[PDB]
């Protein structure tokens, strides 16, 4: 479970930027006094899981042994047109090609 | 019927989120006199029902006794480019393969 | 007629929130001076008429004597992503085969 | 001509719904110093012809004569998604069958 | 060049209205000190240049001489749905028909 | 890698205008002290590749070493729907045609 202030409750906003989200995710864990390790594994695990399925699935799209970085980039296309576009033709043809789901 | 301020008028906006409207949820439910053996159920009837049937619908999906963790995770999830995009992959198909629907 | 003040002037805005919309729909009926009987059923042929085409449609769809309960919910299904969800989702396939009409 | 903050430049903001542009328009001829006949022979074309060419043409396709209350029954419903959606059901369906247009 | 505050880096948002645009385009301009010719021309060739390239094609498409009201009434239809709308059948007419393009 | 503050860090967000992105980065740029040549081609190297990844991939769309215009005009029409929606019809261009991406 995840209360409240702590990360375990820190999840990245749909809209909200993964630039952004992730930063939320920082700053926020400086409001837990979790043990340093607590914190970055914490900044692992609680990030990815609770980036938004967007970002949080992008960073898995980004093949794991990821650097925040890229994940930043990637989930930073989110928000804008680039969101909107790439998504809305992605999805516009994950179905055209893949409609057969199963 | 469900009076204002009341857990049973607590309702996941069109667009809020399962983590915002989970919060909103709980915090009017404490605004509500009725015991943790009341409330705590409402916290699991009104909730996943008053979810928004964005969240709501992935609710039941999940499957019943869905972890109010993975709900939160998931129906969370929704908004902007969580709504947005995930369903323009599905609302891709929904027409596509469904277009016929009865 | 219907001037401002009046529930005759109480307009769900096409994105807003039945929920919303229904509930400004009421306090300005509270200020309509009207009597139970002349501000009761305006809740109906007001709320249903002036509730965002799509809401107006819903309640059409909810199938009359339903209870406010189903339609604030259908029309809850507005504005968010829902909205766009649900209509993207007929619409789309409306145009698909039903591109035709007569 | 039209200088700011008279009827005459009053004009629905793109988006600006009907309804707020109608309050609006309503706000700033209020505020307009033309006759109360003006007012009432402005309160006329000025309306259809700056709400919004969404919402203008719109009180032009309710045909002229149309009741203030038919444009709020459409010009309403713009804005929302249900007007991305609306307007997207006949456009979406005018450009497959109407897409050559001369 | 164009430094800041200058009317030469005065430019309408990619989504910011033509009506807003082109309010601080002349609320910047003032603050511009440009001879009474200098902003003039300024106001006729920046305007036109820095305002977003859907307004700043709208306005050409006006064809020059365009009225500032023309501009104002061709260039507002963006923003919102309304362009999006308008734009959107447009382009997806394009595609469809006039896809190829060389 | 670049930390927070840094013109390193900067970025133009997926709503921020590069005309605004431009604004807060060289705000950002004159914050971090640098040396001239330092923040002569920061202004380069991070204004480019922290370029939101329309503005950013849309400069190197225009071709790398662009003049401040040419990303500033394509990436100053980046934003609205001028945006999401011109680039709506080609990236709808580009999964109609070329979804198949190898
Ligand atoms: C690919 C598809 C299967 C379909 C096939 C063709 C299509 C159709 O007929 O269905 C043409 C219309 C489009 C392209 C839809 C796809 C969806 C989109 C969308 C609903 C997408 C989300 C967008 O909103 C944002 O990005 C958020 C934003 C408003 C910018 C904010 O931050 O507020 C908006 C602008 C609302 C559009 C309007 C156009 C349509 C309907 C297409
Ligand atoms: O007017 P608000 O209630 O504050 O809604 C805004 C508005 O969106 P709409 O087009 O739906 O009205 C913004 O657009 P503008 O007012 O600047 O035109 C939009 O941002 P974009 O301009 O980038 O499209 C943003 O949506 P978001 O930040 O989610 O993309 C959204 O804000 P909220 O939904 O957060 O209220």
């Amino acid at each position: 479970g995840g209360s409240p202030t702590s990360i375990l409750d820190i999840r990245q906003g749909p809209k909200e930027p993964f630039r952004d989200y992730v930063d939320r995710f920082y700053k926020t864990l400086r409001a837990e006094q979790a043990s340093q390790e607590v914190k970055n594994w914490m900044t692992e695990t609680l990030l990815v899981q609770n980036a938004n399925p967007d970002c949080k699935t992008i960073l898995k799209a980004l093949g794991p042994g990821a650097t925040l970085e890229e994940m930043m980039t990637a989930c930073q296309g989110v928000g804008g047109p680039g969101h909107k576009a790439r998504v809305l033709a992605e999805a516009m043809s994950q179905v055209t090609n893949t409609a057969t789901i199963m």
